[PDB]
Parts: structure tokens; C-alpha cells; sequence
């Protein structure tokens, strides 16, 4: 008899309140959750985003409400740090605003029309991650506000957000002895507990009966499907009533039963089997929503992932929406979640640390899709791991065991870091972010750089956390570094590849990123305060040409793309021409005419054809073709041009993006 | 070389204000424009939305800005009334939020930080229309808002936001003799060169004068014929100065011919053509009236896919790239303005100024053949009233000789009122068959006027019935139910498009609309009285009746796909379709044949179990399904 009521519509907002106010607002803005007040300002560059407190206003009618006997106000996503008031008394304070928390209030619905009011702020502090980052941290209320209506002996809604059940499954041979334990407050020894594990096909396959002091029972699902990432990400429904004769309240949850391991020398195992995870990372904001993102968006973002091809998803730089989450354990999809402790490493930010790294924990801990819990992103930017970086990183990674005895925990190193630095060795795995080809450096720098480290440190599985380069509509005949071209960050990416899915001790890698993404202080190329390091643009609306370089090697797709569309203008006789596709042989026709077969086991096919006048490229592959247009010029078109051993410029554009 | 300047992005906007600020705020809200602040509370019903003065702020960079001479502010749409800041001066008032308007702040760019702030209100007044209507007021700026840059010598932007170039065709048989007339703004020993294109942009013709009109003659004329051929030929003229240019604007414009039979209905180029669709208010769910061109597109889309001929542009002046859009398409278009409901005395200013605007600015679009004075205005007459429209009309009349002059009758109001006696045509407001009496009424009714003034063409400006997910196999006046609302355009159909006489129906409305004082049908703030949701994501039932009738597009719909318990044993299957022939299939079993004229095939099926029907016209099909049960599924009532 549990109910969930959405509370997103009908709020009042401002940022020029300076104090509660004590009667509802009548002149305010009204908005509609998800929102955000930075969806404008946070996207258009000069870090200039409004950073202070902002009220949002909203009156629970009495009457509106079913008849229960606890009221709690749910809110998941309130970025930074937030408030809430219920008739003008301060009932709560949350701090992080990337994890779910909860609220009761049902005894501060005295009066008939009761004003709830809660304070957002994502301003500047010693206390709350993150501080230092490349990305805008979007304030207001941007994901779900909810209000529970539950029994007065209900499962737990008081503990970091948690769903107030923990399933942890254990695979013995071709069956698995699942462990469901659930959680309560204010029970009764009397009422009864009905444990039920369903099939996917919502068919009964085991079923258990305790008490109210019995929150663990072990039930058994023989012939168990395996959940085996994209191969088939099988999930179970684990579902615990507490029943006088009927049931009073009643948790739910999907899992999937599943075993991996990372080997230092044989990368990612999945279930027994070699399962090379190869992937990207995402963040959670889309352009003009800011991160007030809907379901359909998150559906829409985890569909470019699957046609890309991708094994595994870097979920940083903090916890993600849930229903993300399930969408990746739909997906089969391998996971990689972290917490915003990134960059600079605030003594003052222990308390948050714990907190949102047990919010990440409770909260997601029942998704198959999860494998590993990082613990930071280059927090040794600032300085050295000095006693206090190295006992906080001690706190994080004793603790994610001690909850979680299925997971691994990670990190994610800054480039310029040593490998024999003392906070590389607290974790179980490690992860490096590189930029060599886009910072200082040769892109052929990474191959050696993570043998180096392996020899080193052979039984430390390493990995690509992150690598990327920027790329906009900014085309050339002759691709460098430092002109932004789509053109040399396909062949930045080219060369990754080779590098890195060829050498299986790489555990994973996460190309950053998926999608281009906000950042207010970022100066670089013709479109201000945005990072373009993705292989989608930031409106989802074009994939550049990188992203068919990665589909060639991770999809099924049978595809043939001719890169390079945009460049039409081009001044030399003779062009050079790229064909990405995941089949063996490439037949190119210039106007009709073929210009030759052209075979190629990296499936990036170069080829060359003349350069006149306006010519209509096609290249075919089996029953599979596409299609492209040159025109020969006198002068190279400046709309294609865009005007460590960086230029002046670009370095100040670069070191902008701190403040 | 003019130069046009988006100037939608980064705007400040505040609803608590109560004085032009002096230096750009900073603690206000960031919008973008297209916007309106009645986006959530002028659709959810209560009469509640909003009504007051709210500001916009806005830095003008003198740097970033295409420089020549001149520099105007232009405004698309600001609702309703409206004042602009330069730097803290008073540069422009407009009233009346539907038409374009400018002023020249050339002088005002002082600094190189011109702040910009523009007050709109839309309150409550004697002196602004509209007042009391049926639709919500949307406030702030909801159109575009643009930098014009041009020279010195340019043509008129100061003239009630016309596009200083008015293009008249003339038919001379098989021969057009298109007048050209330009208006310019401190001139001079300066030339004019006139061009005529066609749809390829090859030139049709071309003079040049020193003397702002010009006759061309495009011979072979390829007429605007609705949408059989909705030609439209582009005219271009060029200000020169020796041998370059300093400004030009631009026009397309369509040749044609109509009359308004009292007998034959409308007649277009010599022919019969019936002028038989819809009308479409320019708001949409979530967003109030801030559209954007694809919005646009997508309301074009679905009225054409509909086959209507024809839309009434109610009640007001709409965006200009909709009327474009009717130009491509084909349509023949009702223009009007907010003089609805109510006369006000001192409202008669407004409707000058709001007529003048409409005429001037539309009067190139070749889609719109009847300029609309008035909606309802009776809700009896008196001398103010009828003084009013006559100053109206004449004035209509002698601005724009090639269209005629109409308005919107209440149905209540007396056919002998003397007002109904002043514009060339009439249409009358029923709403027989929702708010009361039976829809055989209408019949009679347009029988009855048409008797007594045979003279004067009668048109149906407006008709409909409410409809929302409700549904029942007995439906009645009042269910609000998807089924009565097919029922009542059925029989609508069947007696307004089978008289002739009848030179214009518009089925009221395209689509459901913003009525924030209304509170029925279970979803308050809404006029549910639209073939398509407000969201434009379902089409109702309705919607495939009219279809049937209209569209060439060969398709067959099944009525009642989401009212599938019932409790009968025999169950009504309706199915609409363009096809001579439609047979229904239950559970693979064919239950017969049917051919319907009037395209409303209605079946007879037993409800056995859970039966999956299907409609087949030849290789067109459509798929239902329905189920028998013991009691009324609740959740199809209104309860
Ligand atoms: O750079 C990215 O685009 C992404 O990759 C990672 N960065 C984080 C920050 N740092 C940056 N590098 C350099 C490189 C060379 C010289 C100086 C710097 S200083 C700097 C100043 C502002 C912004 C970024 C940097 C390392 C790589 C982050 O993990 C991820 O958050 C970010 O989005
Ligand atoms: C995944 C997981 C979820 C948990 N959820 C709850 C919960 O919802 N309610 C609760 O009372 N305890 C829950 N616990 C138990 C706590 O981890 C722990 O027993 C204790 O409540 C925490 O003490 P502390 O955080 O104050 O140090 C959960 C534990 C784990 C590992
Ligand atoms: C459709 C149309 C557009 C017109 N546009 C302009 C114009 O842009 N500039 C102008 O000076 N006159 C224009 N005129 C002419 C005026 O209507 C009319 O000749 C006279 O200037 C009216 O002056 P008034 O504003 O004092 O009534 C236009 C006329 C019509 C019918
Ligand atoms: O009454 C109705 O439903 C409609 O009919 C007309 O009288 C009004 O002009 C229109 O605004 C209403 O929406």
C-alpha cells in the first residue's frame, strides 16, 4: 500500500530573494521540475554563471494527498546544497547535489495549505565537492521531487537515500544463493516478511517468509541466467512485503547475477570469459536543459552509446540518474561510478567525501551494471598526496569495501602525476587520463606511457580513464594540433585505438567524451563555454566523424561512412579521402568513375582520388555505401579555418578554465 | 545591404520590478526569446495567470554590430503593450501585441554598453484590445526580436512595420500588369531598379525610375490558384546610388482572382473553389505562444495533411512566417483583429491602429482574400458599435481595393441587427449540437438567413464540440467524450459541406488551445474543442472525418481504438475513409462490405471476448481492438 506522488509542477522560483519568504510568492517565476537556472548562462562561456542561493516556493494542499500515516518529501537531484522549509521551520539540509534524499514532514503538515520552500545553492566553499572542475555545476532542482505516502511501519527511507534493499547474489555453479536484506523503521514483531524473487518474465522462480526481525533470507534460483553485459544483460525482480495478514508497505528491485574480475595481464573477465571493455564517458547535461535532462533524454544518450558499440560507460564526474542506471543494467552495459572528488583536495571536504561516497553506494548498489566505485579524478593537480590526501583516500576505500564486498574500488589519475605516488596504491585498480596529442606531446606517447607503467607495476591493473581531443566544424587539408579540425581528431582517435584495443592489459577505456558538454569558463574554438572533446556535439544532433572510427571496432552494424563531408571546398588536385567501415574491403568511385579497392584490418581506409571540379564520391562495401561531395578551389574556404608547447593563445584560453 | 541581426538570445527578465534599472541586473532570470512568462500559469486553468508590467534587460555592444548608418530595434511581437529603454531614455510605446513595430536608436547608441530594456505589460485597460475572450493573453515577448542595420537612405521602416513595397497584380486576361509602389526614408538624384522573378528567380521583368511606383508586366501569367498551383512569383527593388546599392527589400506575391458568390460560395480564378477548413490559435502546450518556426511548420503540416483549403487566423494578427508558410501551401487565409466580445468606447483607437497594422504589413501574402472586423462584438448594437465598424470598413476599403471585409457574428445576435449589414461578407458563430439545441439545427439555421438576405454571403466562421479521453457507446451532449465530438462533425459535414451557398466553413478549432478561465472537461485552463491535442500529439477521430472529405491522401481510420471495454453484445464499429469500399474483419472473419458517399462507414460487430478489428480498402488497412466485459469501464467517464 505504498504510493509515489510526482511534485514537479507549479513552483515559484527566483535568485533575487534575500530571505524565506513567510507567504507564498505571487510575482515569482514559475517552473517546472526538472529545472535549473543555469540552462543559459552555464553554456554560453566567461565562467559567468550565476553561483549564489535560489528559492524554490510550492504548496502541499492537505487535501491533495492520499490518506497514509507518514508524509516524505523526496528529492533527487539538488545541486549543490540545499534547504528545506516547511511552513517557514527549517526540517532538513543536504549537501551534494547528485544523490537522493529524503525528508518526513508529516508532522509539519499542521495547516491546510502548507508552504514548502528549499534554498538551493551551488556557490563556493571548503566543504562540498566539487569546488575545482571542467564543468558547469548547474544549480536548482533538476531532477524528480517526489512525496511518499507509506505506512507508519515502513522499509527505512531514511538512510542516504537508499531503496531499503540490498540484494547481493552468490553464483555456486549453474544455480546462485541470493542474500535480500531489507530495512525497516518502526516495525512490529508481529507482521510478517514475504521475500519474492521473479523471473523476467515475471514468472515466480523462488519465494521466502521471516519476520519482522529476520531482514535477511537467502532464497535460491536455480539455472540461473547470467547477467553477461551486452551478450545478455538478463535481470531478476527481488520484491519484500511486510505483512497483519496484508501487506502494509512493499521495496522493490532488478538485479543481475553476474561475476567478473580484472586481471592485470587478461584485462576485464566477465563470468569466466574475456569481456574487453571498451567504451566512453558521458555527462549528464544536454544543450539548452542544462542538466534539467528528461527520461527521453537519457533513453536518447544510451542510444547513440549502443550503436556507437561501446562495452562500458564512465559515469563521472558524480552520481548519475537513476534511470540511467537502469537503462545501463538494461543494456548490459559495464559501469564505472565516482563522486565529485576531483581535482583539488579540500582537508575541509572529508565530511562530504563519506557522505556521497555512502549516498553512491546505498543508492546504486543493487545495479549489475556496476563494477567498480571511484574514489577521484586528478586530485593531485593541486599538490602532492601529503598525510591527509592519503588518509582521506584511506577512509573512502576502506569503507567501500566494508559495504561492498562484490565491487572494486578506482581512480583516476591526473596525466602529470608520478606512478610511484602513494595514493596509486591505496585502490585496487587505477586509471590514467592522457592527453598526449592534444596537450603537450605525440599521440604515439600513449602506447609506450601505459607499457611503461605496467612494467613497473605489473599486478596494478592499469587503464584509460580518459583521452579526447577537441574538435568543431573547423576543417583542414593538413591536420595539426591546435587547429580544432574534425579532420585530426579522427586520426588522434585512429591512432588511440590501435594503441589501446590492441594491448589487452588495458582494462578499460573511456574515450572523454561521448558528447560535447558544458563548461562556463571554457574559451576554446568559435563557440564559447563548452568543451569540445566529444564525439557528438552537444545538441546530439551531429555525430562527428570519430564517432564512426570507434562503431567500426565495437559495432555489428555493417556501415561504410565517408568522413569528411563537411570539407567540400578543397584547393589540392589531388585529395586525400577516409572510409570508415567495419567490413574488409572498400570500393571508392569519384563521379561515377572508381578510383580503386582498397582493403584495410585497422578499418580505416585512406584513400586518394583527383580533385576536380565538383565530383560526387561514393564508396560502396558489398550492399553497403555512402556517399560524399568535393569541389576543386583556388583558395582554401576561411570558414574551415579557426582564425606543453601550446601557442599563447590557446594556453590562455586553456588556463581561463580554471578562473 | 541591409542587414538583419538576431537579438533573441541572453535576455534578463524579471516580474518584480517597478522601475527601468539603471545598470544591467544581475540577480534576474536568463531567457531566451521567443518567450512568454504565461508559459505555465495561462494553461492551467483558474483565470490566474499573471497580468501585469515585466521587464527585459539586454546589452546592445556598439562593437558587435554590423556598421553602417541607421541602426532599428525591431520588434515581431509584444504582448500587449509595451515600452522601450535606450541607456534609460524613452525611445517607443507600441499597443497591441500581435503586429510588428520599430524605432530607430541610432542617435541613443551613445555608449559602447547600450543597455536595452524593454517594459511589456498585459493588464487590464479600457483602451487595448483584447479584453474578454476565450484565449489566454500571453504576455512578455514572445517573437522575435531584431537589429535592422541600413543606410541612410532606406526604405520606410517607420510606417506602422510594413515592408515599404506593396505589390498589386492586375489580371489583364492572360496577362498580369503588377504594380509595384515603394515607400523610401531621406532619399534623393538617386534610381530605383525594379525586378520581377519567378519561381526559378529568372527575371520576368525590370524598369527603373529615380517616382516610387512602377507598373511591370509579367505576360503568361502562372496564377496563385489555392493549392491546385500556389504559384508565387518574388518582385525585388534596389535603391542605386550611381552603381552600387544601399538597400533593398524583397517580396513574394501571388496573381489571382476571387469572388464571393451569395450563390456559388467562394470562386476562385474564374472557378468554383470551396473554401471549407479550419481555424488555429499560434500557442502550444508548455510553451505559451513563444513558437518557433518548426512549430509553425509542424501546425501547417498537420492542417495540411488534413486537406483543408482554408484557416481563419483567429483573432488576430499571427506570426509573418505562418502566413509565408500559407503562401507556399496554397491556402486561403481570414485575417482579423482582437475586436472580439466586447465594444469598447475608447478601444476604437486601438482597433485603427491594430486594422492598420494588419493591412500594411499582409497586405502581400496572396493567401489572404478577407480582412475580419470583428468577432462576436454583440455578446445588442448601438451608434459607438456601428460607428466603429463603418470607420473600419471604409478604412479597409480604401487601403486594400482587392479583398473584401467580413466579421464573426454571435449566434444569438438578431439577423436584422444593423451591423450585420456593414461588411461586404458575414459568418455566423453556432454551436448547435455543444451549448445546447441539436446539430440538425445547423441546416435550418444557414437555410433560414439565406432566405431573408440572399444578397449577402454567408459563411460558418465557427463551429465545434468538446472532446477530451472519455468515451461511451452512448453518446450525448455533454459527455465531452471523442465519440459525440465524431458524431457532431459528422452531421456537421453532411449539412455544411453539401450547401454551395455556404462560401466558408471553419471548424473551431485545428487544435485544442490556452484558456486559462475555463475549468472543464477534467484538464481546467484548456478549450478542448480541437481536432488535435494541445500538444499537437494526437489526432482526435474527428480529425479522420474531416480528412475523409478533404484530403486526397488515400488512408482508413478506425474510430475507437482507446474505447475497447464495452459492455454490449453487438458493438458499433465506425470507420472513416476516402475509398469507395471499406470491409471489416473480426478476428480474421470478415463481418461485410460497406459503401458510404458521405465516407462514414458504420459497422455492426458482435463483441465477443477480445476481438481484434480490422478495416481494409483495398491495400489500406487500420487495426482496433476491443473486449467485452460485464460493467462501464469508469475510467472512459467524465464522472
Ligand atoms: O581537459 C579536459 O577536457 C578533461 O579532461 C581532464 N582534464 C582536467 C584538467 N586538466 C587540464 N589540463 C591541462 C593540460 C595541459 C596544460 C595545462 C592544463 S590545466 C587545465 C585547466 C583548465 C581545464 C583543464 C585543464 C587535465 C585534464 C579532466 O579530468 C576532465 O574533467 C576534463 O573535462
Ligand atoms: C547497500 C546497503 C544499503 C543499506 N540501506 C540501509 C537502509 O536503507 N536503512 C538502514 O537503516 N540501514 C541500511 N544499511 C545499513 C548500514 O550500512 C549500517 O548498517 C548502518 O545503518 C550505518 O551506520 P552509520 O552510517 O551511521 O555509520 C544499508 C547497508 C548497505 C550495505
Ligand atoms: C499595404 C500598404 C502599405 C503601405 N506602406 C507604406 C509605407 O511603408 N510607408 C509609407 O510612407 N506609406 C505606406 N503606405 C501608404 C499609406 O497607407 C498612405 O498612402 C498614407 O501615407 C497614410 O498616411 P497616414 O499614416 O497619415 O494615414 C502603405 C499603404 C498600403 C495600402
Ligand atoms: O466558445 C468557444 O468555445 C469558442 O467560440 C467563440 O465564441 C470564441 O471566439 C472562442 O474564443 C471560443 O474558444
Amino acid at each position: 500500500m505504498r504510493e509515489v506522488i510526482n511534485f514537479n509542477t507549479k513552483w515559484a522560483f527566483t535568485k533575487e530573494a534575500t530571505e524565506v519568504p513567510k507567504e507564498m510568492p505571487e510575482k515569482w517565476y514559475w517552473v517546472t521540475l526538472p529545472h535549473s537556472w543555469n540552462e543559459i548562462d552555464g553554456q554560453d562561456g566567461g565562467n559567468d554563471y550565476y553561483r549564489g542561493t535560489c528559492y524554490y516556493a510550492k504548496q502541499l494542499k492537505k487535501s491533495e494527498l492520499p490518506e497514509a500515516d507518514c508524509y516524505y518529501l523526496e528529492l533527487r537531484g539538488a545541486n549543490a546544497s540545499a534547504d528545506v522549509y516547511v511552513n517557514g521551520k527549517a526540517v532538513a539540509h543536504h549537501d551534494g547535489g547528485y544523490s537522493t534524499w529524503r525528508v518526513d514532514i508529516t508532522k509539519e503538515l499542521t495547516e491546510e495549505e502548507n508552504l514548502i520552500v528549499i534554498a538551493v545553492e551551488n556557490g563556493v566553499n571548503d566543504r562540498v565537492y566539487p569546488q575545482n572542475a571542467d564543468f558547469t555545476f548547474y544549480g536548482g532542482l533538476y531532477r524528480d521531487v517526489n512525496i511518499i505516502a507509506v505506512n507508519k511501519s515502513h522499509f527505512d527511507l531514511d538512510y542516504y537515500g537508499g531503496p531499503g534493499i540490498k540484494v547481493t547474489p552468490e553464483i555456486k555453479g549453474a544455480d546462485a544463493s541470493v542474500e535480500v536484506e531489507v530495512f525497516l523503521t518502526n516495525a512490529a514483531a508481529d507482521q510478517k516478511l514475504v521475500y519474492t524473487v521473479k523471473d523476467a518474465e515475471g514468472k515466480e522462480v523462488a519465494k521466502t517468509e521471516t519476520a519482522a526481525g529476520e531482514t535477511k533470507a537467502v532464497l535460491s534460483i536455480p539455472a540461473v541466467h547470467l547477467w553477461n553485459g551486452k551478450k545478455d544483460p538478463y535481470l531478476y525482480t527481488a520484491e519484500v512485503a511486510l505483512v497483519g495478514e496484508e501487506a502494509v508497505d512493499a521495496v522493490s528491485t532488478r538485479f543481475g547475477c553476474r561475476t567478473f574480475e580484472i586481471d592485470p595481464e587478461r584485462g576485464f573477465i566477465l563470468n569466466g570469459e574475456e569481456y574487453p571493455l571498451r567504451g566512453v564517458s558521458r555527462h549528464q547535461d544536454r544543450w539548452g536543459i542544462g542538466n534539467a535532462l528528461l527520461p527521453e533524454h537519457h533513453r536518447e544518450d544510451i542510444d547513440l552509446i549502443c550503436e556507437l558499440g561501446a562495452t562500458t560507460i564512465r559515469l563521472a564526474h558524480y552520481q548519475h540518474d537513476q534511470y540511467f542506471y537502469d537503462l545501463c543494467d538494461e543494456r548490459g552495459l559495464v559501469i564505472w561510478a565516482e563522486i565529485p572528488y576531483i581535482s583539488s583536495h579540500m582537508p575541509n571536504g572529508r565530511e562530504n567525501t563519506i557522505s556521497q561516497m555512502k549516498e553512491l553506494v546505498v543508492q546504486n548498489y543493487n545495479h549489475p551494471s556496476i563494477v567498480v566505485w571511484g574514489l577521484s579524478n586528478e586530485i593531485t593537480m593541486a599538490g602532492s598526496s601529503d598525510e591527509d590526501l592519503l588518509e582521506n583516500h584511506r577512509i573512502l576505500n576502506d569503507m567501500v569495501h566494508e559495504m561492498d564486498h562484490t565491487r572494486l574500488t578506482t581512480i583516476a589519475v591526473v596525466s602529470m602525476c608520478d606512478i610511484h605516488d602513494p595514493y596509486i596504491q591505496i585502490p585496487d585498480v587505477i586509471s590514467y587520463n592522457h592527453y598526449f596529442g592534444w596537450y603537450g606531446g605525440d599521440v604515439s606517447m600513449n602506447g609506450p606511457w601505459m607499457d611503461n607503467f605496467h612494467k613497473e607495476f605489473p599486478n596494478i591493473p592499469l587503464g584509460m580513464s580518459e583521452y579526447g581531443c577537441e574538435a568543431l566544424n573547423w576543417h583542414t587539408s593538413d591536420p595539426k594540433q591546435g587547429d580544432y579540425t574534425e579532420e585530426y581528431q579522427a586520426y588522434y582517435h585512429e591512432e588511440m585505438i590501435k594503441q589501446l584495443f590492441t594491448r589487452k592489459y588495458i582494462w578499460a577505456t573511456h574515450v572523454w567524451n561521448m558528447f560535447d558538454f558544458g563548461a562556463d569558463a571554457r574559451n576554446e574554438g568559435g563557440e564559447n563555454g563548452q568543451n569540445h572533446k566529444g564525439l557528438v556535439t552537444f545538441d546530439r544532433k551531429y555525430k562527428k566523424d570519430s564517432f564512426y572510427a570507434y562503431k567500426a571496432w565495437l559495432s555489428d552494424e555493417p556501415f561504410v561512412h565517408l568522413c569528411g563531408k563537411r570539407y567540400v571546398d578543397r584547393v589540392e588536385d589531388t585529395t586525400k579521402v577516409t572510409v570508415y567501415s567495419n567490413l574488409p574491403e572498400v570500393e571508392l568511385f569519384v563521379n561515377g568513375k572508381s578510383a580503386g579497392k582498397l582493403q584495410a584490418e585497422d578499418h580505416f581506409f585512406h584513400f586518394e582520388v583527383p580533385n576536380v571540379g565538383e565530383s560526387t564520391l561514393v564508396a560502396v562495401a558489398g550492399e553497403y555505401k555512402d556517399e560524399s561531395h568535393i569541389r576543386k578551389v583556388d583558395t582554401f574556404n576561411e570558414e574551415y579555418s579557426l582564425k606543453g608547447g601550446f601557442t599563447v593563445i590557446r594556453m590562455i584560453n586553456l588556463m581561463g578554465a580554471a578562473g
